[PDB]
């Protein structure tokens, strides 16, 4: 079932206390986690009480929660614990920086989603299980890895001394599970095409209304969709050292797939690395781009995730120029 954290990993949780110099920084929408690894689980109960409150969760049961959740990620090169806490400090940018435009529900319920929108992840797409019929695909005929994370999600919030949001009334429960459910199951890119055109429409013939659920649904899958990907909204060093984590784990996905007789898509071949600029190029204007886009129209605030996507697309259209640079892969 659900592995669960120790005692001492919770317990040394609660004593955890950010260094002064990083309070700033973690403000910021292109702050990187990466050189502070013994603190991120430290960084998103800091980023909670900020944007929820000291006592929004009982510390005991947010520190078991939050240990139990790194334990349940898996070691693979992306969607990993790290990657976990990427999105949920980016989603913790996008709320601080609108504050009063989400509910109190919602800002604990998105938080704690970015926190476990990848729970359990295998290292194997949507495209892999349901081409090798995998069991998941047969319980979860689309979206299937998001639906189990999900399931993966609610799981853990039923393990002893977990549930985070007990002491919630009967109904804002069931809507903290229903934010998150949304949430979660909108990280299937997808799902994020139909959606952008949807509030590029609603936006620019001005139907777009925030006071609108179904509105507001879409709004906050576009927002989950922005933190998945906020990699290429990090210093271009960063972005790149990222890239490398994602081709090494779809290559690993590849390598799988000749060894049982089925030739993988160029991405996933380990063996046209050649091809990962343009196919960065791509991913930017299909996707990266269009999505901060509409995000910054909706949410002016967010402007600085565009801003810095396009800087990343300027840098990979450079690659491809042939003036690359610092070459260097731990
Ligand atoms: N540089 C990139 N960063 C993030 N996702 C990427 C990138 N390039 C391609 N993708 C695709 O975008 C998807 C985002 O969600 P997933 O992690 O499920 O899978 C990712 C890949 O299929
Ligand atoms: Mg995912
Ligand atoms: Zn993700």
């Amino acid at each position: 079932h659900m592995s669960i954290c120790t005692s001492e990993e919770w317990q040394g949780l609660m004593q955890f206390t950010l260094p002064v110099r990083l309070c700033k920084e973690i403000e910021l929408f292109h702050f990187d986690i990466g050189p502070f690894e013994n603190m991120w689980p430290g960084i998103f109960v800091y980023m909670v009480h900020r944007s929820c409150g000291t006592s929004c969760f009982e510390l005991e049961k947010l520190c078991r929660f939050i240990m139990s959740v790194k334990k349940n990620y898996r070691r693979v090169p992306y969607h990993n614990w790290k990657h976990a806490v990427t999105v949920a400090h980016c989603m913790y940018a996008i709320l601080q920086n609108n504050h009063t435009l989400f509910t109190d529900l919602e800002r604990k319920g998105l938080l704690i989603a970015c926190l476990c929108h990848n729970l359990d992840h295998r290292g194997f797409s949507n495209s892999y299980l349901q081409k090798f019929d995998h069991p998941l695909a047969a319980l979860y005929s689309t979206s299937t890895m998001e639906q189990h994370h999900f399931s993966q999600t609610v799981s853990i919030l039923q393990l002893e001394g977990h549930n985070i949001f007990s002491t919630l009334s009967s109904s804002e429960y069931e809507q903290v599970l229903e934010i998150i459910r949304k949430a979660i199951i909108a990280t299937d890119l997808a799902l994020y095409f139909g959606n952008r055109k949807q509030l590029e429409e609603m936006y620019q013939t001005g139907s777009l209304n925030l006071n609108n659920q179904s509105h507001r649904d879409r709004v906050i899958g576009l927002m989950m969709t922005a933190c998945d990907l906020c990699s290429v909204t990090k210093l271009w060093p960063v972005t790149k050292l990222t890239a490398n984590d994602i081709y090494a784990e779809f290559w690993a996905e590849g390598d799988e797939m000749k060894k049982l007789g089925i030739q993988p898509i160029p991405m996933m071949d380990r063996d046209k690395k050649d091809e990962v600029p343009q196919g960065q190029l791509g991913f930017y204007n299909a996707v990266a781009i269009p999505c901060y886009t509409t995000l910054t129209q909706i949410l002016p605030p967010t402007e600085p995730l565009l801003k810095a996507c396009r800087d990343n697309l300027s840098q990979w259209e450079k690659v491809i120029r042939g003036e690359e640079t610092a070459t260097w892969i731990s």
